[PDB]
């Protein structure tokens, strides 16, 4: 059943942006002329007559489908297929049941986009706020009703007497080719409209020396790669000399082909639409690029090395970007299987939001069980350091070095507290995991799906098991390549070699996905780490990320690293870092279906990894998850969609500026693109010092990261540590290591900390809704300043999500930074030592200050008017780490100085991932608040949306601004009373000995607290005289 619709494959390598040119015309079809082909639901057809742009006498005949997905949200989609009947992908962000689902809704409310071929031959529809017109060429035109302003338009080009073709639709000639494009007028020019490009997931772009969020007038590719330091030698464009910088023309980890069009910003006439090409071979975006003559200024494109052709448009039911983000999210979505809370994305534990370490190079649990070794580390000397000093600390990401022998799913005797391997719940030989759990900490351990194959005869049931199922992925090809072979056999399995560097190496084999078994299987692996305390999963080396290889060499040597290059190209013998692109795996994207060459869909595997460590792992095992039923996964691949499994870490970033920078603009674009649970390792994960590779990061560029990496969904100090068996890396790179900074390291672990429920609560958001945790700048609305600010100002938390602003220093040795503040709304200076000071004066919202003072010790944070933020303390006032936290650990309420008379806010409750209650079964709070104020009387009210969590312990509101009132009223469900003032003059002594119904005025910070009983949350109403 192999190929089974006949393709030709005829490339294989990577093809970079240079090498990618819709626009040249030449041996491409593009649309020419149709007929109306009949509507059925939402779905219209076009028998489209695709002609030869260079010689438009060729030409064939495809059909083309028109798809209004929502009314309501302004969405729609084209898809055909030049090579085969037009099919439904059984897996990926975007499935037929839940397109389905949401016309079903929509059909039920009376929404009618009332698509109908005019008598010309015209197709037209509408959305709640557009309409569209396609014309017989596909000439496609997108206005918006309310202002008749034409939004989008597709591109024509013209021939000499043969008529305008439209290139919204091409395919190249499957004589010379298997390529895919489709192509927008571009208004990145218009004095007016401004047009701005934003999105692409992980891709970095350079301007000047500084690295930016915008991501117009540049030719970008999704090529998930093993792309170390964001600029692998192999991945530079022809005959480049010098220096290969991370930038834009460059792939990265994710593959999200994916763009939010923003134009005339800052205006009432504000348009923004999101552009997804479905495809999961390699696939481009230029945004108007003349470099390499890849695109035009005045042209928008995507395409695709392979078809078939797929594509959605979503312009959102709002104003502003974000509601591109929430509709596109919509359309991923899961309320088709009627989730109750993950109906955009999954939520993590709680646990997931708080501070972990990683280290690569460590070599025992104990340090009464670590090998002599030239700067040799446990984990225990780790844990003290952090637990010792008081840090907010959360644990561990435990690296390979656990495993046997590179084994994944394996530990070896060192990390277990006897010093052997045991079965788990043995209180006298603790490993790793079980260690951890008793020193108040989770762990996440690192999984790749290579499974080491040279094992010496030694058993190692995994790979076992693969074999004697048949569950890998084999060698063949149509090409007739030869990928290898060892001794180890199979005599017809793909084998690969896995390189850490340093000789820590081994053979692979893999794990064919799209086999119906392999993902039962792979789960089940989970099991052996589990049950002996792990907590969630840290996957690694997704691509899957193999040892550079040339056909012919042996199966552990690589090629010259400067192979392959321009004038010697790899011809079809490099392998790309991952399997060598002839190889023939079982689909991933239509079950069913037979083997296709990986060239097809090489930006699927990842997202088919983590998918099936979450159903069959995760979620099937969930029974011998120890401490937390709930758990997470963080990948470093994935394609769009990958929310509904985990989060992301960018992978392998560096110690510089430039990789702050760096991260700040993954962070807010990746969260652009549907996957908010994302962060870079803080601190850079490489060497940096070319002259020596162990001189760790310094302490100021550490403040910085820190400072910058502190609100950012994902919060983890990651590296390369150099010990003598592993000689590459750092010497050292933990928050403790730092003396001189240590006070600031670890308050604004601090501030993360009792912001918890700032992040938890965002996190809600995007489950619920797909709101982004983390907001460009841009999606701040009828504000003209925003643009230029982006690169480094982002927003979150709070009620609608815009409350707190960052604005973080981005450069190391700097004590000022340009500051914007938006538009209209008020800010209040904030950040870890405000928490027992008074907030000073209000700032304006536009006011440009050059030069805004930013001492080391401090990072620009601003908490916006009208905004009541919930926020944690311990009882005991020491720092612990957010899994132990219980509800006893006051919970308050702080309300900021109100803008315009009003404060808003908004809390979600559940037991925090210790059992999966809340996503399976409802059993989570939805707290809302609002603070008025009304000549002399201020009226505080709780509300709920549900209370299906009852939060065990008294809660809190902290009123900035007040002092000492006449009296205050609480009324609710319950308790109706007065409150008093209490007998406690201190907050330690409020939290521990101040009854339910106290008040205290609290001076040293010009704040009022109310100390309330539990049962008064779901419900209250508090009038303050
Ligand atoms: C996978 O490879 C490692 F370097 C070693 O397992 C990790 O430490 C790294 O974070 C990841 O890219």
């Amino acid at each position: 059943t192999d190929n089974p619709d006949g393709i030709d494959y005829k490339t294989y390598d990577y093809v970079g942006v240079w090498g990618f040119s819709p626009l040249s015309n030449t041996n491409w079809f593009a649309a020419g002329s149709s007929t109306p082909g009949g509507i059925t639901d939402w779905t219209a057809t076009m028998n489209v007559n695709f002609d030869r742009i260079d010689n438009p006498s060729i030409t064939v005949q495809h059909p083309v489908q028109v798809q209004v997905t929502s009314y309501n949200n302004n969405s729609y989609r084209v898809r055909f297929n030049p090579d085969g009947p037009i099919r439904d992908v059984t897996r990926g962000p975007i499935l037929k049941q839940q397109l389905d689902w949401i016309r079903t809704q929509e059909l039920s409310e009376g929404c009618d986009p009332g698509m109908t071929f005019t008598s010309e031959g015209f197709l037209t529809f509408e959305t709640k706020d557009l309409s569209v017109i396609i014309y017989g060429n596909f000439k496609t035109r997108v206005t918006r009703k309310s202002d008749g302003k034409v939004i989008m338009e597709n591109d024509e080009v013209g021939t000499a007497s043969s008529g305008n073709k439209c290139r919204g639709l091409m395919f190249v000639d499957r004589l010379y080719g298997n390529a895919i494009a489709s192509v927008n007028k571009n208004f990145r020019n218009d004095a007016v409209k401004q047009e701005g490009f934003y999105g692409a997931g992980e891709v970095n772009c350079k301007y000047q020396d500084t690295y930016i969020l915008e991501r117009t007038g540049i030719a970008m590719t999704n090529y998930n790669y093993d792309n170390l330091n964001y600029n692998q030698w192999d991945l530079r464009p022809p005959h480049h000399d010098g220096a290969l910088n991370p930038d834009y023309y460059i792939p990265m980890y994710y593959a999200a082909p994916w763009l939010i069009v923003n134009g005339c910003a800052g205006t009432s006439e504000q348009y923004s639409y999101g552009w997804f090409m479905d495809n999961v071979s390699q696939s481009y975006m230029n945004t108007g690029d003349t470099t390499w003559n890849s695109g035009q200024e005045d042209l928008a494109y995507m395409g695709a090395q392979y078809g078939p052709f797929d594509q959605h448009f979503v312009y959102g039911a709002g104003g502003g970007m974000e509601c591109v983000v929430t509709a596109f999210s919509l359309l991923q979505g899961k309320e088709f299987e009627n989730q109750v809370l993950n109906k955009r994305s999954v939520m993590p534990p709680k646990y997931v939001f708080g501070f972990f370490q990683g280290v690569f190079g460590t070599s025992s649990l104990l340090r009464a069980h670590m090998p002599a070794g030239e700067n040799n580390i446990s984990v225990e000397e780790i844990v003290e350091g952090y637990q010792n000093n008081n840090f907010p600390f959360e644990g561990l990401a435990v690296d390979v070095d656990m495993q046997d022998n590179l084994r994944v799913f394996t530990t070896k005797g060192e990390f277990w507290t006897a010093n052997r391997v045991g079965t788990g719940g043995d209180p006298n030989n603790r490993s790793v995991f079980e260690w951890a759990h008793d020193k108040g900490l989770v762990c996440q351990t690192n999984i790749t799906c290579f499974l080491r194959n040279d094992n010496e005869g030694q058993d190692y049931e995994v790979n076992q098991t693969l074999r004697e199922r048949q569950l890998y992925t084999k060698n063949d090809s149509l090409t007739g390549t030869d990928f290898g072979m060892t001794d180890d056999g199979p005599s017809d399995a793909y084998i690969g070699h896995l390189d850490y560097g340093g000789g820590v190496e081994c053979d692979a084999l893999f794990p064919d996905w799209g086999r119906p078994d392999v993902a039962e299987w792979w789960g089940n692996n989970y099991k052996k780490l589990f049950s002996i305390g792990l907590d969630f999963v840290w996957q690694d080396m997704t691509v899957p990320a193999m040892m550079p290889h040339k056909i012919g060499d042996d199966i552990n040597v690589k090629p010259d690293g400067n192979w392959p290059n321009a004038d010697d190209p790899s011809n079809g013998q490099y392998n790309w870092k991952t399997y060598h692109p002839q190889v023939l795996v079982t689909d991933m994207r239509y079950e069913n279906h037979g083997r296709e060459p990986m060239v097809t869909q090489r930006n699927i595997h990842a997202y088919t990894l983590c998918e099936s460590t979450r159903k069959e792992g995760i979620v099937e095992n969930a029974d011998t998850l120890t401490k937390f039923r709930r758990s997470y996964i963080i990948s470093r691949g994935g394609y769009i969609g990958n929310q509904h499994f985990g989060g992301m870490w960018v992978g392998d970033n560096s110690t510089t500026s430039n990789y702050i920078q760096m991260m700040i603009a993954n962070n807010i674009n990746m969260n652009m693109s549907c996957l908010p649970l994302v962060g870079s390792d803080i601190g850079g994960f490489t060497s940096y010092d070319n002259e020596n590779q162990r001189t760790p990061c310094t302490g100021d560029l550490m403040v910085r990261y820190v400072q910058a990496g502190c609100l950012l969904p994902w919060f983890r100090n990651h590296y390369d540590r150099w010990i003598e068996s592993k000689d590459h890396g750092k010497d050292y790179q933990e928050l403790y290591m730092y003396p001189n900074e240590m006070d600031t390291l670890r308050k604004f672990v601090e501030f993360r900390y009792r912001w918890q429920e700032v992040l938890y609560t965002a996190m809600y958001q995007n489950a619920a809704f797909g709101k982004p945790i983390i907001k460009a700048a841009s999606m701040y609305n009828n504000d003209s300043n925003v643009r230029r600010a982006q690169n480094d100002h982002f927003l979150l938390g709070g009620h609608d999500g815009y409350r707190i602003l960052c604005a973080p220093v981005v450069w190391e040795n700097s004590t000022e930074r340009e500051l914007y503040l938006p538009v209209l709304t008020q800010w209040y200076k904030f950040g870890p030592d405000f928490d027992t000071k008074p907030l000073e004066g209000a700032m304006n919202g536009g006011d440009r200050i050059y030069n805004y003072p930013v001492p080391q010790s401090e990072s620009p944070i601003f908490v916006r008017e009208g905004a009541i933020l919930p926020t944690r303390y311990t009882l005991n006032g020491e720092n612990k780490s957010l899994n132990t936290y219980t509800d006893e650990d006051p919970l308050v309420f702080e309300v900021f100085p109100l803008g315009n008379n009003r404060a808003d806010g908004m809390c979600y409750l559940d037991d925090g991932g210790v059992t999966t209650n809340a996503e399976d079964n409802g059993k989570f709070s939805v707290v809302k608040v609002a603070a008025e104020q009304d000549g002399g009387t201020e009226t505080i009210t709780f509300t709920n949306d549900c209370y299906e969590y009852v939060f065990g312990g008294p809660f809190y509101v902290r009123v900035r601004g007040a002092q000492s009132p006449s009296n205050i009223h609480v009324s609710s469900g319950a308790g109706s009373q007065d409150m008093k003032v209490s007998s406690a003059t201190s907050r330690a002594a409020l939290f521990n000995d101040g009854e339910n119904g106290d008040f205290w005025v609290d001076q040293e910070t010009d704040s009022l607290w109310l100390k309330l009983p539990n049962v008064v949350l779901p419900d209250a109403v508090i009038t303050i005289t």
